């Protein structure tokens, strides 16, 4: 039984990882059947680093510019251009170990595995969450660029984030596998900083019937409420707002519990009210958001 | 920056599953060179599993009765025998995935992955700690037996844990790759009660300086405390004694952030006693001792493998 935050088993997305090198500049890159993707700004140099133009730069690259190491075996680079953020860099042998794969752009709230990579080896994998300000909570260090977050649902690996930068509150910015940021984030290190993060909150209501499901009812009560009134107290206490679409998410967890959608609403808005009174909730003394409702099912049945 | 609870990299592992079959009882075994070790409940059926005699069971068994199929291949049993609550199936061919192993035996408060399976097929990885009652807080649900925990060293997987059974608390048990249990547990389908648990001290020290380490510093003090004083008080509030081991163990975090284990058990002695006031420590209400000072030094230093 028990309830523990899990990541996909990284394997799949271990024989994708190489590293990638131009100038001085070392990062990780995606190497997916003939193509090796990583982030653009490896082309920078350290003064052209505030305005990069980076159709310039690329302009004056040749392939023997750009080293790529697949373990102890360098691949040879026989071409290159740029989608929006991402290089993308064809070499001559197409990856034996790509996996059934494709990219996907998520919405916030969504999670998704990250795959931490130095020098095109991996370091750890963990689970972590597109908050609603369009950044993630990871963990890395400098030379994780290229590192990618996935879902493996099927035998499919669904490449939904590359990793370009840390913002000042020491958050994370990157782009999706097409090279498109999330979020107003841009790859140069002019003043940028994250707005005001709020709490996702039907990830929250998910853990709750998550708690249920393993067999704690002490937060439920007798309470129900409107939609309107629910993200009227909820706003207080900067949780986002939900909405009819997040209710439908939450009617297989609702029909399984038997707890109306909107009464574990009312079970949230005395929690926010009350704290827990040195209680904790599935190993948990604050309300955990970093699970959908598609990850609680999976990992309840 | 930032701090994650953190597996290792699982590919190594994910190439030495496979589904065993013995009757009606499906669950996962580890492939490696030519043995398949998993549970040796599998050769249990209802009636027996309530005070199973398993090598009265076992003699009855031929090869042919053990169904191992790697993906979509069937491997041959051409052998079968037992270690302890571990059987081994030998098999005709070697697993050519096999990575450079060893089988080790950890001791509580050290962490190691989970790799959950189900049906020999990888379906998630996260990391936990052997508490000190022998048992782990795992996440597992039916047909989840056999799946394996591990650290990697170098290129070298340790693997420490095989999983067996749940607790009536919620809680898990299994035994290391030599079939010995972790903890006072035994095989069988009965009720059985982990023992009061206890914090693992050294974990949350480790937790702390990576907190400092992350620019998390309100709960630091001026005031030191010594080993005797501060285990005095360990004990009333059901946290493990720190050793001497444990201070020289946390010597590289605190020569790296400038403040001694004393230092830093002088706040830990006051959060005991306080609480945290309102207050969070890298995103935690609560003081989280599932990081060992070797995952927090891994972790904030970029280590690969
Ligand atoms: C690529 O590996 C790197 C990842 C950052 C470095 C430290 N931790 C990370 O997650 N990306 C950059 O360095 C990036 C490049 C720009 C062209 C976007 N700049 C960046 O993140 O600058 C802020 C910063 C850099 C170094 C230390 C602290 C903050
Ligand atoms: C092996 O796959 C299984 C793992 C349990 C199943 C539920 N969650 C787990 O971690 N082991 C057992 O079922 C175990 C077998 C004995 C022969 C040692 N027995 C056990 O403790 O089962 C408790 C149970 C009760 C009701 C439903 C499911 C399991």
């Amino acid at each position: 039984s028990g309830f523990r935050k899990m990541a996909f088993p990284s394997g799949k997305v271990e024989g994708c990882m190489v590293q990638v090198t131009c100038g001085t500049t070392t990062l990780n890159g995606l190497w997916l059947d003939d193509v090796v993707y990583c982030p653009r700004h490896v082309i920078c140099t350290s003064e052209d680093m505030l305005n990069p133009n980076y159709e310039d730069l690329l302009i004056r690259k040749s392939n023997h510019n750009f080293l790529v190491q697949a373990g102890n075996v360098q691949l040879r680079v026989i071409g290159h251009s740029m989608q929006n953020c991402v290089l993308k860099l064809k070499v001559d042998t197409a990856n034996p170990k790509t996996p059934k794969y494709k990219f996907v752009r998520i919405q916030p709230g969504q999670t998704f595995s990250v795959l931490a990579c130095y020098n095109g080896s991996p370091s750890g994998v963990y689970q972590c969450a597109m908050r609603p300000n369009f950044t993630i909570k990871g963990s890395f260090l400098n030379g994780s660029c290229g590192s990618v977050g996935f879902n493996i649902d099927y035998d499919c690996v669904s490449f939904c984030y590359m990793h370009h930068m840390v913002l000042p509150t020491g958050v994370h910015a990157g782009t999706d596998l097409e090279g498109n940021f999330y979020g107003p984030f841009v790859d140069r290190q002019t003043a940028q900083a994250a707005g005001t993060d709020t709490t996702i909150t039907v990830n929250v209501l998910a853990w709750l019937y998550a708690a249920v499901i393993n067999g704690d009812r002490w937060f439920l009560n007798r309470f129900t409420t409107t939609l309107n009134d629910f993200n009227l107290v909820a706003m207080k206490y900067n949780y986002e707002p939900l909405t009819q679409d997040h209710v439908d998410i939450l009617g297989p967890l609702s029909a399984q519990t038997g707890i109306a959608v909107l009464d574990m609403c009312a079970s949230l808005k005395e929690l926010l009210q009350n704290g827990m009174n040195g209680r904790t909730i599935l190993g948990s003394a604050l309300l955990e958001d970093e699970f959908t409702p598609f990850d609680v099912v999976r990992q309840c049945s």
